């Protein structure tokens, strides 16, 4: 049982990584500065013994004392404050290596499927303080994932959908619809950084969903799953054999279960929002 | 139309104070470390032109530029010595800046004085006094409304939970003694007056009617319509109404209904 | 024997707790901006081995390695407003981080005055203690006299006694019926002392419980003179818990500790000519 | 007649970048700390009234005054984390610099983007969108000439120093090589255009390797017996009316001087 | 009328310095880490609108704005080396950003810190335009010097006031030649607002015997002390480019400077 | 074999004394800001094991590890140079103090500015914190890696030698391996207090005129120092003859000139 720095803890991905080490009996530190998280994604744990929120900023030198730190400090965007970015991925990413290095705490990046910005010099980053200075670090590139706490106005696809499913507003289509998109819920992306974090790959690994859909094919089940008389108009797979051999990982959740899971957090938002 | 920094904007007080004052076309920043107040309290106008929110620790040195400072930054009630810190060291660094920049500071203290908020008056009255700075002091007695915290154990916030929760309703002694709310809007014109008079000694905002605990468990059990079983175990504004033409509007009634609409959405919320 | 702190060692009081805790052989050191305290009130001990003076200002973070502080650091006034409130509040959290990190036991001097920044500051104390098990003492003081008070401060004692050695006209305000308890110094020393080596971490009123008639006073002194000055017209401390818990009280007679400090007013004031 | 700041300017190419500049009669700036640079290398400025050099590391805040910056400190190639900090950091301050005193920047990215030069391009771009610096980004090819680095395991390098010193001539396929004075007239054309964005600065001009070092083996005249993405500047010709004018001979020529008069003075 | 700083202004000199600028209606602000000086050789001035006392140590860098800088703050063989080093580069930086003359009191003892703090001076001025003047302060005596130094002014007035022996080393025939503090004030006032940047002797020529002087001392005071036995300044320069000159009688002097000890003594009791 | 700080090892003085430090085996570590001081004068030592370059400057503080410290770290600039010679100074002292190292400090034969109070700087650590220092007083030394545009005699008449430029008092030269030998030996000895350093042999200046001229092969027209202390307490004293000097001094000034050209 390991003392755990999870940055970008209060983000989408960070709270259900968070929600799992908790549960898993670990002390998790959540460091976040709430530019694109919320305090409401792990609120439940404040006050309990193995957890502490502190509000803090990457980019500004980190002390505290861990095992292990899950790096997933980097804003998401429809990018908002370019320059906030950048110097969250490069100087947020240097500040968590030598963190790592002074305490001897294991790092795992949280890279993503767009390198195939400042996510890429991040991993660079990390292979440097591992070759010069020893320090252990895993890389995972993650894919496309969604889930309950994901951000609904971005206007990524997955969220246009729901939106206008559950409010009643035609199914937007771009295209002919036939186009495709693989899709990861965020619990088996959890699964695999910790599968991750704790295996002795310390080269990149892709975390994501093979199967794929036609964006069509996606509008039509999120029709159904919310049962809306929404109207529908019209105007780089992921490869995971690799952490299939060495981690022994894979998506197992159906994707009826995690939109259905997906939908009653847009719900619950949307009411809320009354 | 001025440039306003509200510290603790993001908070129950300070959240309303804010959408008064975008209302009213100002330039508004908000400061706040969310230790006690919620992003959710001012999400609404994250990225209109007029306004901005900084995370940013009072504790801390701010430097910015602004005409006027709500300082309302102080957490409600567990960390005493940051409690401390924050109402002390927090006030200096605002006054600072109310020093350098020539802007007018208001601070929100309490009706407790009758801790660090009684220093707090003292730190605002020396800068005034030495360093010219305007400073406003508001005596702030029982609030409540929309965004406030639920969980506290303050009278209205436990009888509101017991009554929508279908639980008993509390009432310590035999309910006959009294208290006085002040609905949020109330204060938040209150505070506005109260930065934009002359004044510059203490003024009470707070509402002077009164009713016993035991009114106050059965109005609230009769507005939200509960089937709760009820068991057994003042402000002087006068000073406010003559020199600020200040006083609270918001009928009791109307006032509860908001909170209870409140509490309500918000406990389905986290279901 | 002890290593001690004493923030505000210069002054009045500090400077005769520095004299008693030097004389029983701990090592003293001195923290002091001399802002209302002067480097004369301790000069005595400078270069003798177990002694140290450190021209610090306690807003100002301090390091060093002691057993106990004895925080007395704050100026007396009749001044400069924001000055004393910063170190009635930052001062006093560094003495309270550097009992923190060391592991030093403080004493605070406070005041019955409580009956600024002094309020808070005793607040400061005991969310150190709650939250981080830093021991503290608070001590409520009274009304002191003595040597190396200050003389212009135009408090009752000082005005009479300089009144009366330069023959001038004791200035009674009123009848002079209203009436105040004062302490000697020694005492109140003493009292510090006791308090700081013992269990008792709530407050203590340190004051001596004899109350006068401000126009006894100024008749007593009078008296102790003997200057043709001519009179003209224009909270007592509860020390029970003190006796109790301390087996402390004020041993000074009035008109011994009255002399004493007419000895130290008069030997200034032909210094001063 | 311009203030201004050379990052790098101690280095290969930032040396002639910075006696070009001088000529003109600029207030010609260099920072740079020596990691790959030579103080040799811009000594005959020093003490020249339009001259300074500061021993400075980009990595730490630099507060001057200029109304240009070229920055060009990125080491070549060690240390991969000093580079990486040196890219990224070094490169943050520069713009801040730019943004605090009106400087106009010019990066010396890299054809290798087709490590930190990436970023470094997307930092210099959000300053322009965010905080309105102007900003304007090379990308540079293979160059060489004088000052070069003689012992990086380059070929031209190698086939100069194994011809000079009578070695055979390790030839394991063309490359485009481009000499360093019209790499500098470019940077300077670049700097004063309008063009914010990309532009190629390289020679379109290949060769094959054994082309090479038998163009070498001749121009140094040694008896060593050999052993065993073009640019496309189209751009710059147009927006910029700049292209390479160096015959590759003459350029040659002037690189074997110089490592001919560098292997002597280290005998 | 000027903003004057006047480090070691709560010194000997400094004080007296201290006192003659503030008779003069100027901005005086003293800065002083009381480790050789006294809070009392100011406190007449405390209070009053022109002055402002700042306890500071010249080796931390200093912020103030003002049009001169009497540089005569000089006392732990290190803190002193550092004192004189540091401490007056910050005196020259500050003088650089805020354009004020600054004069160093340096010391006849050049013919430690005081040597190199002089070639500071003029590398500031050369290379960075500062105005700088310097002093070269021979043997100074008056009210307020330090009285348990050992010095031999010091040691015969106090010798004298308590009947003590006084201890004349050698047959007491060297020669010293003392100045009185308030020639020397006037003397670093000339000079600071003269145009002579180059060094300048601010001394009394006007020689004496040691015997003669343990003698002169013995009468002034009165005692029945018994006698004991066990590079003079050229200020030409000062006489001319000044006008300056001590025009106090040692007599008077040494009595003012008596009446001091005397009055300590006293006080010490 | 020692871990041995050479602060203004890339200098004249520095680097030779950095090359026959590193020929004995110690971990040295070259501390230096390039203000007078080439690259050149140590790139041979880049990259070997017992070696490292560091681009600092003394007037900022600087943390590392040793049991020696030769600080040389000396310079036109007078602020700097005074700044350089007193704050620089104070924390190789200070250093010193924390890691409980010795401290040599390069004086010169010019203290009979800033080279004065380090001396004093010194001993009140020596004095105050038991720290160990040596210090030498340097005289004027020659060889090759000297400022041969500084004006100097020695260095004039080569200029002028070596150019074909035409070129009764004495003046004494001190070659730089004997230079270096007397440091090492001042540094490890017992003797804290002040040691002269220097070649008490002197020539005319007609005679080193003559003697250049010939060297060169050129059309060209035409306080000695006591080191008895040195002799006795460090046995030591130059022994490099002065003609092999110059001859390794020209050969120097001639592969610059040409090296410029
Ligand atoms: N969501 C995906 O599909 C996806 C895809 C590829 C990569 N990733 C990576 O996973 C990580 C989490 O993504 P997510 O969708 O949960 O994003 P998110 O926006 O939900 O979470 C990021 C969290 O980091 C915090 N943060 C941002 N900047 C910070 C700073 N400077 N200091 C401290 N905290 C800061 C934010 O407030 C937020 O809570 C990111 O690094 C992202 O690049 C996610
Ligand atoms: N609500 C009442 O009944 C009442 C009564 C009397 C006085 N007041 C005063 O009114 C003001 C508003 O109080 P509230 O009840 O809305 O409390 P609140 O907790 O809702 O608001 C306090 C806000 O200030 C912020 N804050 C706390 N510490 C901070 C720090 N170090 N730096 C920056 N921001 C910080 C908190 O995050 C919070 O958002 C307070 O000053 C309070 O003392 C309120
Ligand atoms: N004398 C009384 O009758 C009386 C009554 C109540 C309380 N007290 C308390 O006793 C303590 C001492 O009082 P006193 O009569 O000795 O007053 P004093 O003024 O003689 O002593 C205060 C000393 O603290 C020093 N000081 C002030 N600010 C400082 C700072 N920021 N850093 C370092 N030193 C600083 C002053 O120079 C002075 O020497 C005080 O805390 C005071 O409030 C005294
Ligand atoms: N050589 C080429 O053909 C080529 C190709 C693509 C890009 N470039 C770019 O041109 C620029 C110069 O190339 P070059 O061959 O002249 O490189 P170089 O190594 O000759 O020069 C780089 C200079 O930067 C200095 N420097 C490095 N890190 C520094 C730091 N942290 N602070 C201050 N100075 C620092 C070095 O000491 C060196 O003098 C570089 O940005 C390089 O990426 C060159
Ligand atoms: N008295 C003489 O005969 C004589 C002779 C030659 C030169 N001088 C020079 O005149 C100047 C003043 O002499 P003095 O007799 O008044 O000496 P002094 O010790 O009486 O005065 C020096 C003052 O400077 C202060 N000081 C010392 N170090 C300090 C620091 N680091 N920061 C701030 N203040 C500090 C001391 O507290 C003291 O008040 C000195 O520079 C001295 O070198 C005096
Ligand atoms: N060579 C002589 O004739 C001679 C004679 C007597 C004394 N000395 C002394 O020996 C020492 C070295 O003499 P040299 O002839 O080798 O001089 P040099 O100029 O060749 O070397 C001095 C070195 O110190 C470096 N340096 C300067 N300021 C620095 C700073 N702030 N931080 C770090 N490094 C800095 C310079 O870059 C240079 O490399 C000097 O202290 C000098 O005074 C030399
Ligand atoms: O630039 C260099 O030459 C050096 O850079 C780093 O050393 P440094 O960057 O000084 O310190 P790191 O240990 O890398 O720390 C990197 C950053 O992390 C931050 N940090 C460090 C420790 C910590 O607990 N938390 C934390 O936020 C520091 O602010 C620091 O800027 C490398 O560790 C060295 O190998 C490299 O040679
Ligand atoms: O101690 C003193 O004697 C002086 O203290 C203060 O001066 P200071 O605290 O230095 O500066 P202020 O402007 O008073 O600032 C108070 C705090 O506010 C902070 N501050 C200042 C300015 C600003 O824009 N923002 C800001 O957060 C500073 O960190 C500072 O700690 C008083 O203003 C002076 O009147 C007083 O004489
Ligand atoms: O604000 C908070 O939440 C934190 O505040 C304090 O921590 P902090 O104030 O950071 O540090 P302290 O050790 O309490 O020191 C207080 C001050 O004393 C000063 N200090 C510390 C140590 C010392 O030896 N000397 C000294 O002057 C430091 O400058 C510091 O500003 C409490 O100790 C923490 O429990 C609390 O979590
Ligand atoms: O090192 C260098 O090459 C440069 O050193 C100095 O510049 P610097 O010492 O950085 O700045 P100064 O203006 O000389 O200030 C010296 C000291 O004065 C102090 N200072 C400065 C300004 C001030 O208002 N008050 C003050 O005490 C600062 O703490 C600083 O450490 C010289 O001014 C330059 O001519 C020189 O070229």
């Amino acid at each position: 049982r390991k003392r755990i720095l999870i940055t970008g803890g209060a983000g989408f991905v960070g709270s259900h990584l968070t929600d799992k080490l908790m549960m898993d009996g670990h002390e998790v530190t959540v460091v976040d500065n709430f530019f694109t998280g919320r305090k409401r994604n792990v609120e439940h744990w404040i006050g309990h013994e193995n957890f502490e929120l502190i509000n803090h900023d990457v980019v500004e030198p980190l002390y505290i004392e861990v095992d292990q730190i899950y790096h997933l400090a980097s804003p998401a965007s429809p990018m908002y404050n370019p320059i906030k970015t950048l110097k969250t991925n490069t100087i947020g990413t240097l500040n968590m290596l030598g963190l790592a290095k002074r305490v001897g705490a294991r790092l795992l990046l949280a890279s993503t499927s767009e390198v195939y910005e400042g996510k890429a010099v991040a991993e660079t980053m990390c292979y440097a303080y591992m070759k010069q200075e020893g320090v252990e670090v895993r890389v995972a590139r993650i894919f496309n994932t969604f889930g309950p706490r994901m951000h609904m106005n971005d206007g990524r696809v997955v969220s246009n959908f729901i939106l206008q499913a559950l409010q009643g507003e035609p199914l937007t289509v771009y295209g002919s619809g036939s186009q495709t998109r693989a899709f990861q819920y965020v619990s088996d992306l959890v699964n695999g950084l910790v599968a991750l974090m704790n295996s002795n790959v310390s080269s990149p690994v892709n975390l994501g969903n093979p199967e794929e859909h036609t964006i069509l094919e996606f509008a039509q089940l999120i029709k159904n799953l919310v049962g809306s008389g929404s109207e529908i108009q019209f105007l780089r797979k992921p490869d995971i054999k690799k952490a299939k051999l060495m981690l022994g990982w894979e998506p197992v959740v159906p994707l009826e279960e995690g939109l259905n899971k997906a939908i009653h957090y847009f719900r619950k938002e949307l009411e809320y929002q009354a």
